[PDB]
């Protein structure tokens, strides 16, 4: 009705992908991109 229904939005700008669970996003990057390294 009238209430900001929480909803996180994480997108791998790098590959313009989408991951429901952020935890996966991080693992996906360090696995594919791995820029930090
Ligand atoms: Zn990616």
């Amino acid at each position: 009705g009238s209430s900001g229904s929480s909803g996180i939005k994480q997108h791998c700008r790098f590959c313009k992908k989408k991951y429901s669970d952020v935890k996966n996003l991080i693992k996906h990057i360090r696995d594919a991109h791995d820029p930090q390294d």
